[PDB]
């Protein structure tokens, strides 16, 4: 967990603008934060990189953990290896609001890191999920008493959370 070049906006909240692959190849965290859907098909966004960046090892213990358990549920997580780049990777499922789930979900999404005393992750229900960006870090900050270190790709959106935070 040697974290370098992040911004704290609360107590237990930092920024950076980093790709969480890199950050994860550099830190090597605990726990590393995908943000999945409910049958952790790893298809693009920060999921199907966080799968290339273990060559698909991620998908296939994902595939063996669906077969045996059943999807997850919308708001919900599991713990499975983090293979190359940490030592867990928590699957945590965001509602996706553009297919009519309800936001309200976004919160029990951002519970799941509780569990957890210090994560590397990205914002969740960002990208196709359609939150916005901005209410997701909200609800991180409302929601998250653990110490969360989130990783944000894009540098126009850095810029937009750094100032709308402090
Ligand atoms: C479907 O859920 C999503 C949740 C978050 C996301 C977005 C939110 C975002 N958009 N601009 N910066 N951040 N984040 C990433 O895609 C992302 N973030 C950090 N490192 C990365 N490496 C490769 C991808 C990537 C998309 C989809």
């Amino acid at each position: 967990n040697s974290f370098s070049g992040y911004l704290k906006l609360t107590d237990n909240v930092y920024i950076k603008n980093a790709d969480i692959v890199e950050e994860a190849k550099k830190v090597k965290p605990t726990v590393v934060v995908n943000a999945a859907n409910v049958y952790l098909k790893h298809g693009g966004g920060v999921a199907g990189a966080l799968n290339k960046a273990t060559n698909n090892a991620m998908q296939v213990e994902s595939d063996d953990y669906i077969a045996t358990n059943g999807p997850l549920k919308v708001g919900g997580s599991c713990v499975l290896s983090g293979h190359n780049l940490a030592k867990h990777c928590l699957h945590v499922v965001g509602p996706n609001v553009n297919k009519g789930e309800d936001i309200q979900l976004l919160k029990s999404a951002y519970e799941n890191f509780n569990q957890h005393e210090v994560l590397l992750a990205p914002l969740l229900s960002a990208g196709i999920f359609g939150a916005d960006p901005i209410h997701s870090l909200r609800v991180c900050v409302d929601t998250v008493r653990t110490n969360v270190y989130l990783a944000v790709f894009d540098k126009n959106l850095y810029d937009k959370l750094v100032s709308s935070f402090l």
